[PDB]
């Protein structure tokens, strides 16, 4: 059950405008969704803004630019939404208390 990615696919919805049910979690953010790296930037803030989280987006980028990680497990949505719940259960260890909403 990707319950992430039903929070994740919320937000997107939000910041473009786009119906949650043309965002599947197969969905490439750079090909199937047609969103550009601008416009991802965004997307990236409400999500690290929702979960309390940091998506090293910069690094992200340095991973393909090194081949130490695949552009597909970060600018697909399933794969996406993977890090983003990896990330939650990463900041549950070492957040900074800020008032959670």
């Amino acid at each position: 059950m990707t319950s992430t990615f039903d929070r994740v696919a919320t937000i997107i919805a939000e910041t473009c405008d786009i119906p949650r049910e043309t965002i599947t979690p197969e969905s490439h953010a750079i090909d199937d969704l047609g969103i550009d790296s601008l416009d991802f930037l965004d997307i990236a803030f409400a999500i690290d803004k929702a979960f309390g989280i940091k998506l090293p987006l910069e690094k992200w980028t340095q991973e393909v630019n090194d081949g130490k990680a695949t552009t597909e497990q970060y600018f697909v949505l399933k794969n996406l939404a993977a890090r983003i719940d990896e990330l939650v259960a990463a900041k549950g260890a070492l957040e900074h208390h800020h008032h959670h909403h």
